[PDB]
């Protein structure tokens, strides 16, 4: 009869309810650790005997006998060598080095204060970290940089799948870096209201079709002190993304972009002078070409690497030679409906209807790849031979689900974390040659256990091309009568490299899902054409027309919506944040008869105040496609607003700038429509917190007062 | 049974209602010209007689001969020559001087493009005007300053009466300026989101208890082209106001104000050295001291002038000598709580229990000072004889209206511009012998003549003091029925400087209360204690406390409405703009369980991010005030709100700058309470063109959807 709170339900709530999990789960070797509040312990992964290590007041006496600090919980120790019995632990910004057969402190090193992004190299305990917009090794300065000038952090927006600006040489003697010229972006202003007198906080921000960052790449050497810069030519309207290292430490590799991201090139580079060394592979497609990892060599032979490509229309493996650049290459079509250049012998590893998600790493003994594979709803881990291309077992036999997976050094086990729709989470240790459960960690109880919740449901329905299938997630009060009407609300994000409805844990519903669910509103949500995890043909349909065809297929989730009986047709609401704001927004404006009321968080309303990186991408430049960008600019259809429409922006949000909400609002005193708006001050793109409590009332409040 | 809209009754709207009116309405000499826009007649103020002087088609021919240009109407010319038959007009920022009795063109001049604040001398033919920053006088720059110093501008962000900063001799043939250095005054960041990228527009804004602007004068000799600058120490912390001239040009007067606001002295200046010459007269007061008037030499005799002062209680007229700096001066105290320091013989020529609201000029030949008088909802026009203090009659004869005036060149006639209740809009000629009325010019009809309107009533009740009486208007729907109950929107303002409820045309109503009580709800409006025209007492009843007094009598207001069996207690909201935007909102917060719904605008939230001006005169610093300024910042209440608050703010607003809004917000998020919000880009402190009618649809949507 209980029914939870927004406290229990939306993270930043003081009773916030989640289901038990493994903390700090590990491997050292191919021993398990299990670390806890007091212990660490050992698990064999053959048999799933659990063996005590050490404890952490054995840990603190040592500690404390070397003036070192205290632990509070043995959750945030590593263990990054196979063959020394030691750990790695912070206390303080202190690097602890820690003997757990003999229980005695190896040693500390200490950084400088305002330490970020530290990144600790087993092989030769060098740590590379970085100091406001400079680079550190150690205890000395790689960079002394001026303002507008960032060193050793990401780059291109973290696109690409860039995440860090650190890259360590396999055996630690070299650093491979990022310094990025930022000076030529334009500055938005974003005001601290905060500060005695409101403060200008100004950020870099480039926008679609105006000047861009440029970006080097330096290698660093902690033996010498001294740092080289890969000679590329002129950096400008260039992406220099997934940086490798030959296993030698003799060259690095890195996949350059074009600014029209439609051409990738794999270059070599002489680590050592910085040289040029050919390019060993290109790829190229009408629409773009979107490299998001590195290669990665074959441990057993360093003359062979594994490429990731979407070229047939999904994310496979592919084999190939180093010794490429120097071979006769040929220019070939690919299945997605580009082109590529390659030479040498390139075997694909994976081929099917599904994409790997992970490469885990390898069974060197065994001489395979282990990896992770998805579709839709469907989620499993594999293995293939390289030499013949034996997979494991076929995709086919996944099941609904949504699996995370760490490997052991040796390729011989698994840490498995998954959730279903009714488990919350399965942790198992999982033997990679037959990929049979060999013991059970966790098996997490529901932490809804006792409270009144909603029905989940979830299927499929055609879009609006009349053969794609799209899967939704429906949602139903406790209570629910079919012989009543329910006003509904559409969740929408619908944008690329996300998808809302999966295999896991309550088919992905989030807290105000269930919320309003059980406040008796029917929730909705479909994966529109354009969503992740369905391969390149469905997520580029949407190109240099964002928003349009992912509006068109909600609109035949709403007609899927209107033929229930138990559905008010005359009751239905929308609520989204970031491109799920600019699809609430657009939804209003282009359906207007159909949605009656809307919630639009961070949206984003004009591409033409977007950035560079991820707008150019799927919408061209706005001199390349005039058409798609006034189409596509909400602005201009400000007089189509005859609901509800609450626009909610943070003040601080430098992903969607504050322009695209406050120049809507202008468009909509221009045209005379009346669109409400609430601003966040002192919030980043989504409200963090206790204050997205606040924010989930608020929210709660207009659909009731509206809808 | 016709209702008006909104662009009907809201300046800015397409089809906007307002009285008929007679443009242009001056003197020339003793004869009264009344503009056209094909004409120009002539009236005799004797008898009434109206005189052709000149058409268009006339004036246009000889332009044209000339090739200066078109007139589209004769409404924007001047006579500033009393003996010359000349005419003074602009064509395209060109002046031309036209002769009327020869019908030609006298001369031409045309200043530097983009040419503001014109400021004509029709005794020299010299024009002052500014260019950006700086003071040109004719073809030259008297000024060449840079960012942050500004001159020939308003200084002191227009408080004690300055509204320009040129100030021409009595003959023409000096200049006294402004020169205002900022450079050391904090800049806010306004942002424009209309920019390709957002841009800051930052504006000088000097909070209270920080770093205020440095003021000099200079004096500018157009025949020789060089300045001096008075001569009057470190500007830092000072006032320089009321600049007027010695009759002779020899001497420049000032008052002097300090930072505290509570020690003004009247200042003699050397205009060819910039030296100072004395101290004619001091006034104290421990709460404040506010001039906002130069003094007046009397034409006839230049060894006396009139100082306007509040120290009996009311603003009344002072004779002074002139050589009052050489003379031995005493120390006295005054009705208002104050104290003065004079020399010489001093006369009060004016007294009572009203304030004289302006000097019109004076009837040489009968030595009088004609001037208007107020008091409440009363106004009328006076003479008093300067050598024996007769007055015209009792100020008690006044109506409930509110008078205008224009004095003719001899002070024989007077133009009067009035209203009251009923009457939008009278006009006559005025014997200035007895006040007696020569002519009638106008008497508008009512531009609401055959449209259904609301009833107007107005009153008065006790202050939360028990002796004051506040003057109150109460408006009902047309169809009103004392049977039925009625919700009620209090209209609130209720700080310094301003008076809602008059004795002119509607009693004060604006167009949105007319709206509002034609949709059925009772609208009222009370003058709390602190707003203007009834004495200095009635107004510093609040000082060191701005909000509470006018809290405590708004609450009698409401007290009142309970009283009256028609009114529903349970449905009162609230509204105000600026000083009102405050009210609205402490109203909100300390009296929770009374209003309902409240709207407000442009709001003053914290006092510490208010001008230090205004800010330090009613409130002192927040280091002598720190209770104040605790017990009136409501973002101290934020967790007191219990009903619907809409808050309006505009993005460009210079006057209360957008932090005062976007705090009050982070307190209430932090306090979990749900203020509504609504910024308007691009408009300045109040909303103003066609967007003000949306404003007033809002506003009215917020109150039909809570109250
Ligand atoms: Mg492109
Ligand atoms: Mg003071």
């Amino acid at each position: 009869t209980k029914k939870p709170t927004l406290e229990e339900l939306i993270p930043g709530g003081e009773s916030y309810l989640y289901a038990e999990n493994l903390y700090g789960l590990q491997w050292w070797g191919d021993e398990c650790i299990k670390p806890g509040v007091d212990t660490l312990y050992s698990i064999q992964p053959k048999t799933g005997k659990e063996t005590m290590v050490i404890t952490r007041e054995q840990i603190n006496k040592v500690l404390e006998e070397n003036k070192a600090g205290k632990l509070s919980h043995l959750y945030s120790v590593r263990f990054p060598w196979t063959d020394k019995a030691q750990m790695l632990f912070t206390i303080a910004g202190k690097f602890i080095v820690y003997n757990f057969k003999n229980n005695q402190v190896v040693s500390t090193f200490k950084p400088k204060d305002g330490a970020n992004n530290e990144d600790y190299c087993a092989a030769s305990g060098n740590v590379a970290y970085t100091i406001d917009n400079n680079l550190y090794v150690n205890e000395k300065a790689v960079t002394n940089e001026p303002e507008g000038i960032v060193c050793g952090q990401t780059v291109h927006r973290n696109e690409f799948g860039i995440n860090k600006g650190t890259f360590w040489s396999p055996k630690g003697n070299l650093l491979a870096f990022y310094r990025m010229d930022e000076s030529m972006v334009t500055q938005y202003p974003l005001v601290d209201i905060t500060a005695r007198v409101g403060e200008v906080n100004n950020v870099r921000y480039p926008m679609a079709g105006m000047t861009s960052h440029q970006v080097k790449v330096g290698i660093y050497n902690p033996a010498t002190g001294k740092s080289i810069y890969l000679n590329a030519g002129d950096p400008t309207d260039r992406y220099f993304t997934n940086i490798s290292w030959a296993p030698d430490e003799k060259s690095l590799y890195l996949i350059e972009v074009n600014r029209d991201q439609n051409h990738a090139k794999l270059c070599q580079y002489n680590a050592e002078t910085g040289e040029p060394m050919g390019v060993l592979y290109e790829e190229m497609h009408p629409k773009y070409v979107e490299p998001q990892n590195p290669i990665v060599f074959l441990p057993w032979d360093p003359t062979k690497f594994i490429y990731q490509s979407q070229r047939d229309g999904y994310n496979h493996l592919y084999l190939f030679e180093t010794n490429a650049a120097n071979m006769k290459g040929e220019t070939y079509n690919s299945a997605n409906g580009g082109s590529y250049f390659q030479a040498g012998k390139v075997k694909q590893l994976t081929k099917g209807n599904w994409l790997v998600s992970e490469i885990l790493g390898f069974n060197t003994k065994r001489k395979e790849v282990i990896f992770t594979a998805v579709e839709g709803l469907r989620s499993g881990h594999f293995a293939v031979n390289v030499s013949n291309g034996k997979i494991s077992q076929p995709f086919e036999n996944c099941k609904e689900s949504e699996h995370s997976g760490t490997l052991s050094a040796s390729g011989t086990y698994l840490i498995d974390r998954y959730s279903t729709k009714d488990q919350p989470r399965v942790i198992n240790l999982v033997d990679t040659k037959n990929f049979k459960e060999t013991a059970n960690l966790l098996t997490a109880e529901n932490p809804y256990d006792g409270y009144q919740m909603p029905s989940i449901e979830t299927g499929t329905i055609k879009a609006a091309d009349g053969t794609t299938d799209l899967h939704y997630r429906l949602m139903k009060p406790a209570n629910f009568d079919p012989a009543k009407k329910y006003p509904v609300i559409v969740y929408v994000y619908g944008g690329p490299h996300a998808q809302c409805v999966t295999g896991g844990w309550q088919n992905g519903a989030r807290g105000w899902d269930t919320y309003m669910a059980s406040k008796g509103y029917i929730m909705f949500t479909i994966d529109n054409r354009g969503s992740s995890n369905r391969g390149l043909t469905f997520e580029n349909a949407t190109f240099r027309r964002l928003g349009i065809e992912e509006g068109k297929d909600q609109v035949k989730g709403v007609e899927f919506l209107k033929s229930l009986p138990y559905v008010d047709s005359e009751r239905i609401g929308v609520h989204g944040w970031s491109f799920g704001g600019h699809m609430t927004t657009a939804l209003m404006l282009r359906y207007p008869e159909i949605f009656k009321v809307g919630v639009a968080g961070g949206p984003v309303i004009d591409w033409g105040y977007y950035e560079i990186m991820y707008g150019e991408r799927y919408m061209d430049t706005p001199e390349s496609n005039p058409e798609g960008y006034k189409e596509c600019n909400l602005k201009n259809l400000a007089d189509q607003l005859k609901g509800h429409l609450l626009i909610i922006h943070d003040d601080h949000d430098d992903t969607c700038v504050p322009q695209h909400t406050l120049s809507f609002m202008k468009a909509c005193v221009d045209a005379r429509t009346y669109p409400d708006l609430f601003i966040y001050p002192c919030h980043k793109h989504n409200v963090a917190g206790r204050d997205r409590v606040h924010l989930h009332e608020k929210i709660t409040r207009y659909f009731e007062q509206n809808l």
